[PDB]
C-alpha cells in the first residue's frame, strides 16, 4: 500500500501534477534567486565604509553622488522585484489550482471506486464484517485523503525547492561551509520521516475509532423506535461516548507527535545556524574563506531552512492521508468469490422451471460450527408450486437464499435444467427470479419508484396491473399522491400489510420465471391473504413458485408440499398424501429552514462552550505570541550578530567570543522548540476535547427528539449520521492548530510593526496601507466559500442518505440486482460538490497568487520608498533593509492568515447548525424529569375517543374516532384489516405521537400529565417486525430493563417463557452468540421470540403485543400463547393479531375498520353477531 494513493490518476491528472510540481519548483527557487542577483556583495556599505572613511567621506557632494548611485541600483532592484512578483502571479496559481484539480479529480474517482467495491462484495462478507462503519469510511476517511494529496504537496515542493536552490547557490560561492551546513539535513529527513510514520499509524487507529463510533450511532438511529420504547438512550450514549473517548485519546497523541515534529525541526534549524557561524569563524581564522565569502553563504543557505520548518504541516497532512488510505483501498482491492459484475457466465435464452437441490450441505459463514442443511434434496418441476413448511429456524429461508446464490452450498449443487447455477451468470440468474423476503423492506422513495426497482423499464400500466394483482390498489389510490406518496426509510411509514403488498407487487412486476415467497402473507388479514393467494393462483402455470408459510391455508392448494426436519426435507407430497402420511405437516395442520443564513458568533458560541479549558488557551496564546514575535526579533538579533561578525577586531580571541554568541542561537532554538510544542499541544488538546464534547452533545440531543422528528424525510438515518460526523469535523478544521497559527501571525505582525517604527520611520505607513488589500482578497474568497459550505453540506447529507440506505438494505439490493442503479444515484448525488471543489480550487489558486505577488510588490515598494527616503537622508541603509525583513515576515504572516477564511466560513455554518440542534427542545421531552410519577398503578388503559393523524400525511385521518377501555388482568384483541390503525393506538400509548382530539388515560389520569419515562417503563412492547441490535442474545434480552442489571437467571426464565431457550442453548457460546444487524443473523421466528423474551424480562404491568406471533410455527404459537395464558392473571395485556387462533381466548375482542371502533365484545358475542368477525373467521371455512 506504498505510493498507491494515486492509483486513479489519468493522463490529465498526471500532467496536472507534473506542471504543478514544475510551477512549485519555479515558485520556490524565486527566493534563492532574489538573493543571487543581490549576491554581487561588494557594494557593502559606503556608510560602513564611512565610519572608517568619515575623513574621506567628509566631502558633502561626493557622499551624495554615492547616495544617488545607491538610488540608481536600488530602483534597479524594485524593477526586477516587481517582475519577479509578476512571475509569481502565474506560477503560484499554476501550482495550487493544478494540484487541487489533481486531487478533486481523484477523490471524486476514489469515492466511486470505493462504493462500487462496497456494492460488489457478497452476502457472506457483509455477514462477517461490521458494515455500519463503512458510512464513515465514505465521508470522513476519504476526506482525510483529500487534504493530503491537494495543494499541500505543492507547497511542500515549493519549500523544498527554496531550500535546495539556496543550498546550490551556496555551493557555487562557498562550498565547504555549504557541505558542513547540509550535513544536518539528513537529520531533518530522518526526524520528518519517523514522525510521519508515527503520525500515519496514529491516524489509522483514530479513523478506526471514529468508524466504530459511527457504526454505533447508525445502529442506534436506525432502531431509534425500540431505543425510545425501552428507554435506552443513556446506554447508547455511553457506547458512543466510549468510542469518542478512544478517538480523543488517539487524537491527543497525534497532536503531540505533530507538534514535537515541528519543534524538533525548528530546533535543528537553529542548531544549523550555530554550526554555520562556528564553521565560518573557524574558516576566517584559517583565512581560507573571505569574510565576504562567509556572508555570501550565510545569506544563501539560511532561509530555505525556515521554509522547511513551515513545510512540516504539509508533511503531517500527507502522512495523515496515507494513514487514511489504508482501509479504503483494502476494501477496494478485495475480490468477491461470487461476482455479480462479472460478464462471464451462461445466459440461457430459454429457461424452464426445473429446480434441483442435490445433497445440499450448508453452514453460514458467521457460524461454521452449526450445520443448517444436511443432505437436502428437492426437485421442483415447471409450472408447479412447492410449499415449504416446518418449525421456525429449520432452513427454508436458507434454501430460498441458496436459490438466489447469495451463498455457495458447501456440498452438493443447486441447479436449473441440470445446469449448476454456478455456471450461469450471477446477474442473469438473479434477474430471472422474483423474491419476496420474510419481512419485506422498501426504500425511502415513492411507491411507484419502489415498485420500479423490481424492473426498470416498466410502464404505469404494468405497475397498476401488478398492484391490482397484489391487492394494493385500494389503499394506494385512497392516499393523496397515490403512487407518489413518500414512504419512510425501510418502508416504515406504511403498515406491515401495505408494505408486504408493495413488495409483492415489486416481485410481480418483473414477470419472474421463478417466484420465491418467504411468508408473503405474514402481515395480511385473512381477507387480504385470501385475495392475494387467489390472484397469484390465477397466474401460476407460467412460472414455477416456491413458497414458505406458517399459515397453511396458502399451502392447502400447493402442488407439492415439503416438510423440514433436521435440515432435510422429510415429507414430500400433496396435501392429501401428507395428511394420510401422518407426519409433521399433519401435526402442524391439526395444531390448535435557512434560519437567517448563519448568525454571527456561532463559532464564538462553540468556542465559549469550550470555556473549561481556559488555562490551555492562555498558555497557548503566550507561547504563540512568543514564538511568533521571535522570528522578527531573531532577524534583528541576526543583523546585530552579522554586524559584529563583519567588523570583528584584529584579535582572533574575540572571533571566538562571537563563537560564544553561537550558543545564544542554540538557546533560541531550544526555547523556540519548547514554545512551538507548548502552543501546538495546548491548542490541539483543547480542540480535541471540544470536538469530543461537541459530538457527544449533538448525539445526546438527537436521541432526545420525538418520533415525528425522525419521520421527516430530511432526518433519515444516513442524513443524521452524515450530519453528526460532518458538523463536528468541519469545526475541527478551524479550531485546532489553525487558531494557533492565527494568533502567531497576528503577534508576528505586531512585532514587525513595533520593530519598524523604532528602527526606521515612514515605511510603517506602507506596511499598513497594504493590509486592506489582503483583507479584500480574504473577503472575496470568504463570500463564495460561505455559499458553497451550505450547498455542499446540504447535498452531502443527500449522498450519505443513499449510501446508508444501500448498505443497510444490501440483501434486498442484491436480490433486486440494483447495485448499478445505486451507484448511479450515488454519483448523481456526488456531482454538485465536485463542481464546488473545482471552483474552490481555482479560487484558492487566484487568492494564493494574489497574496504572494503582492508580497513581492510590497518588497519592491519598500525599496522604492527607501531609495526616495535615502535621497532625503532621513534614515540610513541598515534600517531600510531591517524594516525590509520586518515587513517581509509580518506581511507574509498576514497572507498566511488569509488562507484560513474558507475554514472559518465552513466552521461558522457548522457551528450554527450544531447550536440549533443542541438547543432544540421536543414537545414530548424524553429527558424531562418533570411530570407525575404515581407510586402504584391499578393498570387501566382508556382510549376515550382518540382522533389522530400522522405528521407526515396530516390530511389523512388514521384514527377517526375510537373509544377503548382496559381493565387490570384482562386482554384486548385488536382485529381488522391492514391499515386500520391497530399499530397506531399502540404507538399512541407509547407517547410516540400526541393525539389532537381526545385523550388517553392510565388509571383515569391524562397521559400527558404523567412522566414520559415512567409511563414507558411501566409497559412492555413487542412490535410487528422486531429489531434486535448487533450484540449478543443475552445483551438483547437484558435490554428489557435498562434501569437495573438484569440477571442471567432472569434472562433464562424469559427465554424459557418465550419458547426460545432450547435454540439458544443449542448454540455455541450459548446466550453470548452474536446476532447481526437488525437481528438478521437469526430467522424470523427466533428473532420474534427473543423480542418476546426481551419484553417479558422486565415483567411489565401493561403488555403490548403487536402481531407477536406473525412469523411463528403453529407449534411455537401454541407454546407461546399457553405461556402467555399462564401469566394472563394479574397483568394487563393488549394484543394485535391477524391470526385469529391466538385471539379466541382473549377477554374481549375489538374489530376496528379504517380507524373506527365499530365492533366489540367477547368471542361468543362477535361470533353470534354475524358480520366482519364471522367473515374473517370463516374465510377458509
Ligand atoms: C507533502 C509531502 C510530504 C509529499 C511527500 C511525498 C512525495 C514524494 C509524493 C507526493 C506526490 C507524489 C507524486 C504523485 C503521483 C505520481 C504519479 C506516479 O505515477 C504512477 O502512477 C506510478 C508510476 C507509474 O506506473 O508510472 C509517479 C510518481 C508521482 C509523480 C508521485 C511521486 C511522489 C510524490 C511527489
Ligand atoms: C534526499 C533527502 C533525504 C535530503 C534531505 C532533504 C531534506 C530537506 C528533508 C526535509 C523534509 C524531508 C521529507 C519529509 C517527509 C518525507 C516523507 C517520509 O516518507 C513518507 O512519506 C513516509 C510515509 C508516511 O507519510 O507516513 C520520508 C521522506 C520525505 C519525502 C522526506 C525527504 C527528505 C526531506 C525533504
Ligand atoms: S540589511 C538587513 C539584513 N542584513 C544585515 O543585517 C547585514 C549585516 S552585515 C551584512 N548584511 C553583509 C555586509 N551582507 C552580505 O554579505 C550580503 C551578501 S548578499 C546579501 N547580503 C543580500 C543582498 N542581502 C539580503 O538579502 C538581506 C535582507 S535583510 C538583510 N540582508
Ligand atoms: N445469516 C445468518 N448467519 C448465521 N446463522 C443464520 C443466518 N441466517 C439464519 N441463521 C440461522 O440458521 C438457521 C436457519 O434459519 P432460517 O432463516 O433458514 O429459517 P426459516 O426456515 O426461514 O424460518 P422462519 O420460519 O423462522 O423464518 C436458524 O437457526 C438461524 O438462526
Ligand atoms: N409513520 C407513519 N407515517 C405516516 N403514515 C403512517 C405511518 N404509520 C402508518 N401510517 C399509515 O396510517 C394508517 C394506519 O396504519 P397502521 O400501521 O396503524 O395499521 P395496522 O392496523 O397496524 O396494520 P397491519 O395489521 O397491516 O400491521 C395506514 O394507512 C398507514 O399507511
Ligand atoms: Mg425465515
Ligand atoms: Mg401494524
Amino acid at each position: 500500500s506504498v505510493l498507491t494513493m494515486f492509483r486513479y490518476a489519468g493522463w490529465l491528472d498526471r500532467l496536472y501534477m507534473l506542471v504543478g510540481t514544475l510551477a512549485a519548483i519555479i515558485h520556490g527557487v524565486a527566493l534563492p534567486l532574489m538573493m543571487l542577483i543581490f549576491g554581487d556583495m561588494t557594494d557593502s556599505f559606503a556608510s560602513v565604509g564611512q565610519v572608517s572613511k568619515q575623513s574621506t567621506q567628509m566631502s558633502e557632494a561626493d557622499k551624495r553622488a554615492m547616495f544617488a548611485k545607491l538610488e540608481e541600483e536600488m530602483t534597479t532592484y524594485a524593477y526586477y522585484y516587481t517582475g519577479i512578483g509578476a512571475g509569481v502571479l502565474i506560477v503560484a496559481y499554476i501550482q495550487v489550482s493544478f494540484w487541487a484539480l489533481a486531487a478533486g479529480r481523484q477523490i471524486h474517482k476514489i469515492r466511486q471506486k470505493f462504493f462500487h467495491a462496497i456494492m460488489n462484495q457478497e452476502i457472506g462478507w457483509f455477514d462477517v464484517h461490521d458494515v455500519g462503519e463503512l458510512n464513515t469510511r465514505l465521508t470522513d476517511d476519504v476526506s482525510k485523503i483529500n487534504e493530503g494529496i491537494g495543494d499541500k504537496i505543492g507547497m511542500f515542493f515549493q519549500a523544498m525547492a527554496t531550500f535546495f536552490g539556496g543550498f546550490i547557490i551556496g555551493f557555487t560561492r562557498g562550498w565547504k561551509l555549504t557541505l558542513v551546513i547540509l550535513a544536518i539535513s539528513p537529520v531533518l529527513g530522518l526526524s520528518a520521516g519517523i514522525w510521519a510514520k508515527i503520525l500515519s499509524s496514529f491516524t489509522d487507529k483514530e479513523l478506526h475509532a471514529y468508524a466504530k463510533a459511527g457504526a454505533v450511532a447508525e445502529e442506534v438511529l436506525a432502531a431509534i423506535r425500540t431505543v425510545i420504547a425501552f428507554g435506552g438512550q443513556k446506554k447508547e450514549l455511553e457506547r458512543y461516548n466510549n468510542n469518542l473517548e478512544e478517538a480523543k485519546r488517539l487524537g491527543i497523541k497525534k497532536a503531540i507527535t505533530a507538534n514535537i515534529s515541528m519543534g524538533a525541526a525548528f530546533l535543528l534549524i537553529y542548531a544549523s545556524y550555530a554550526l554555520a557561524f562556528w564553521y565560518g569563524t573557524s574558516l576566517v581564522i584559517s583565512k581560507e574563506y573571505s569574510i565576504g565569502q562567509v556572508l555570501t553563504v550565510f545569506f544563501s543557505v539560511l532561509i530555505g531552512a525556515f521554509s522547511v520548518g513551515q513545510a512540516s504541516p504539509n508533511i503531517e497532512a500527507f502522512a495523515n492521508a496515507r494513514g487514511a488510505a489504508y482501509e479504503v483501498f483494502k476494501i477496494i482491492d478485495n475480490k468477491p468469490s461470487i461476482d455479480s459484475f462479472s460478464k462471464s457466465g451462461h445466459k440461457p435464452d430459454n429457461i424452464q422451471g426445473n429446480l434441483e437441490f442435490k445433497n445440499i450441505h450448508f453452514s453460514y459463514p458467521s457460524r461454521k460450527e452449526v450445520q443448517i442443511l444436511k443432505g437436502l434434496n428437492l426437485k421442483v418441476k415447471s409450472g408447479q408450486t412447492v410449499a415449504l413448511v416446518g418449525n421456525s429456524g429449520g432452513g427454508k429461508s436458507t434454501t430460498v437464499q441458496l436459490m438466489q446464490r447469495l451463498y455457495d452450498p458447501l456440498d452438493g449443487m443447486v441447479s436449473i435444467d441440470g445446469q449448476d447455477i454456478r455456471t450461469i451468470n450471477v446477474r442473469y440468474l438473479r434477474e430471472i427470479i422474483g423474491v419476496v423476503s420474510q419481512e419485506p423492506v422498501l426504500f425511502a422513495t415513492t411507491i411507484a419508484e419502489n415498485i420500479r426497482y423490481g424492473r426498470e423499464d416498466v410502464t404505469m400500466d404494468e405497475i397498476e396491473k401488478a398492484v391490482k394483482e397484489a391487492n394494493a390498489y385500494d389503499f394506494i389510490m385512497k392516499l393523496p399522491h397515490q403512487f407518489d406518496t413518500l414512504v419512510g426509510e425501510r418502508g416504515a411509514q406504511l403498515s406491515g400489510g401495505q408494505k408486504q403488498r408493495i413488495a409483492i407487487a415489486r416481485a410481480l412486476v418483473r414477470n419472474p420465471k421463478i417466484l420465491l415467497l418467504d411468508e408473503a402473507t405474514s402481515a395480511l388479514d385473512t381477507e387480504s391473504e385470501a385475495v392475494v393467494q387467489a390472484a397469484l393462483d390465477k397466474a401460476r402455470e407460467g412460472r414455477t413458485t416456491i413458497v414458505i408459510a406458517h399459515r397453511l391455508s396458502t399451502v392447502r392448494n400447493a402442488d407439492v408440499i415439503a416438510g423440514f426436519d433436521g435440515g432435510v426435507i422429510v415429507e414430500q407430497g400433496n396435501h392429501d398424501e401428507l395428511m394420510r402420511e401422518k407426519g409433521i405437516y399433519f401435526k402442524l395442520v391439526m395444531t390448535q429552514a435557512l434560519d437567517e443564513d448563519v448568525p454571527p458568533a456561532s463559532f464564538w458560541r462553540i468556542l465559549k462552550l469550550n470555556s473549561t479549558e481556559w488555562p490551555y488557551f492562555v498558555v497557548g496564546i503566550f507561547a504563540a505570541i512568543i514564538n511568533g514575535g521571535l522570528q522578527p526579533a531573531f532577524s534583528v538579533i541576526f543583523s546585530k550578530v552579522v554586524g559584529v561578525f563583519t567588523n570583528g577586531g584584529p584579535p582572533e580571541t574575540q572571533r571566538q567570543n562571537s563563537n560564544l554568541f553561537s550558543l545564544l542561537f542554540l538557546i533560541l532554538g531550544i526555547i523556540s522548540f519548547i514554545t512551538f510544542f507548548l502552543q501546538g499541544f495546548t491548542f490541539g488538546k483543547a480542540g480535541e476535547i471540544l470536538t469530543k464534547r461537541l459530538r457527544y452533545m449533538v448525539f445526546k440531543s438527537m436521541l432526545r427528539q420525538d418520533v415525528s422528528w425522525f419521520d421527516d424525510p430530511k432526518n433519515t438515518t444516513g442524513a443524521l449520521t452524515t450530519r453528526l460526523a460532518n458538523d463536528a469535523a468541519q469545526v475541527k478544521g478551524a479550531t485546532g492548530s489553525r487558531l494557533a497559527v492565527i494568533f502567531q501571525n497576528i503577534a508576528n505582525l505586531g512585532t514587525g510593526i513595533i520593530i519598524s517604527l523604532i528602527y526606521g520611520w515612514q515605511l510603517t505607513l506602507l506596511l499598513l496601507a497594504i493590509v486592506p488589500i489582503i483583507a479584500i482578497a480574504g473577503v472575496v474568497e470568504m463570500k463564495m466559500l460561505s455559499g458553497q459550505a451550505l450547498k455542499d453540506k446540504k447535498e452531502l447529507e443527500g449522498s450519505g442518505k443513499i449510501a446508508t440506505e444501500a448498505i443497510e438494505n444490501f440483501r434486498t439490493v442484491v436480490s433486486l440486482t440494483r447495485e448499478q442503479k445505486f451507484e448511479t444515484m450515488y454519483a448523481q448525488s456526488l456531482q454538485i460538490p465536485y463542481r464546488n471543489a473545482m471552483k474552490k480550487a481555482h479560487v484558492f489558486g487566484i487568492t494564493f497568487s494574489f497574496t504572494q505577488a503582492m508580497m513581492y510588490f510590497s518588497y519592491a515598494a519598500a525599496f522604492r520608498f527607501g531609495a526616495y527616503l535615502v535621497t532625503q537622508q532621513l534614515m540610513t541603509f541598515e534600517n531600510v533593509c531591517l524594516v525590509f525583513s520586518a515587513i517581509v515576515f509580518g506581511a507574509m504572516a498576514v497572507g498566511q492568515v488569509s488562507s484560513f477564511a474558507p475554514d472559518y466560513a465552513k466552521a461558522t455554518v457548522s457551528a450554527s447548525h450544531i447550536i440549533r440542534i443542541i438547543e432544540k427542545t421536543p414537545e414530548i421531552d424524553s429527558y424531562s424529569t418533570q411530570g407525575l410519577k404515581p407510586n402504584m398503578l391499578e393498570g387501566n388503559v382508556q382510549f376515550s375517543g382518540v382522533v389522530f393523524n400522522y405528521p407526515t400525511r396530516p390530511s389523512i385521518p388514521v384514527l377517526q374516532g375510537l373509544s377503548l377501555e382496559v381493565k387490570k388482568g384482562q386482554t384486548l384483541a385488536l382485529v381488522g384489516s391492514s391499515g386500520g390503525g391497530k399499530s397506531t393506538v399502540v404507538q399512541l400509548l407509547e407517547r410516540f405521537y400526541d393525539p389532537m382530539a381526545g385523550s388517553v388515560f392510565l388509571d383515569g389520569k391524562e397521559i400527558k400529565q404523567l412522566n414520559v419515562q415512567w409511563l414507558r417503563a411501566q409497559l412492555g412492547i413487542v412490535s410487528q417486525e422486531p429489531i434486535l441490535f448487533d450484540r449478543s442474545i443475552a445483551e438483547n434480552i437484558a435490554y428489557g430493563d435498562n434501569s437495573r442489571v438484569v440477571s442471567y437467571e432472569e434472562i433464562v426464565r424469559a427465554a424459557k417463557e418465550a419458547n426460545i431457550h432450547q435454540f439458544i442453548d443449542s448454540l455455541p457460546d450459548k446466550y453470548n452468540t452474536r446476532v447481526g444487524d437488525k437481528g438478521t443473523q437469526l430467522s424470523g421466528g427466533q428473532k420474534q421470540r427473543i423480542a418476546i423474551a426481551r419484553a417479558l424480562v422486565r415483567q411489565p404491568h401493561i403488555l403490548l403485543l403487536d402481531e407477536a406471533t406473525s412469523a411463528l410455527d403453529t407449534e411455537s404459537e401454541k407454546v407461546v400463547q399457553e405461556a402467555l395464558d399462564k401469566a394472563r392473571e394479574g397483568r394487563t395485556v393488549i394484543v394485535i393479531a391477524h391470526r385469529l387462533s391466538t385471539i379466541q381466548n382473549a377477554d374481549l375482542i375489538v374489530v376496528i375498520q379504517n380507524g373506527k371502533v365499530k365492533e366489540h365484545g367477547t368471542h361468543q358475542q362477535l361470533l353470534a353477531q354475524k358480520g366482519i368477525y364471522f367473515s374473517m373467521v370463516s374465510v377458509q371455512a
